[PDB]
């Protein structure tokens, strides 16, 4: 008792495969660091009080991950996306505890644009 019981007790094989497919939908063709970056943001959302506390809850939150609306969820995961998920699970967060990201070329959200930018990796600026 008294442990970290508000977050998942590790991640299942389903959780990993789901997250890999989410990562791929966000970061195909990006530098590897940017793939780890999206995986880290997923985990940061899971562990944040501001978002759902299950992998499913985070991935399926409306508009959160393009792979859901695009219909690229129930399929065999990309190898390097999955490796990025495992790297993030093992504690690599290149984003400085980011919860959000955007593409500066396209983003229209005042709120997102007004958060301190942590950093840019590839096409994504990361924020919290």
């Amino acid at each position: 008792g008294g442990g970290r019981t508000n977050v998942p007790n590790g991640y299942s094989q389903n959780d990993i495969q789901l997250m890999a497919n989410a990562v791929y939908g966000e970061s195909r063709g990006e530098p590897y660091l940017g793939q780890v970056a999206v995986a880290a943001v997923i985990l940061n959302r899971v562990t944040s009080a501001s978002f759902p506390n299950t992998v499913s809850g985070v991935i399926f939150e409306p508009r959160a991950f393009t792979a859901v609306a695009d219909g690229q969820i129930y399929l065999t995961p990309n190898e390097t996306a999955k490796k990025a998920v495992l790297d993030a699970i093992n504690g690599w967060d290149p984003t400085g505890n980011a919860l959000y990201y955007f593409n500066p070329d396209t983003a229209t959200s005042k709120w997102i644009w007004t958060r301190p930018q942590i950093k840019k990796i590839g096409k994504h600026i990361f924020c919290k």
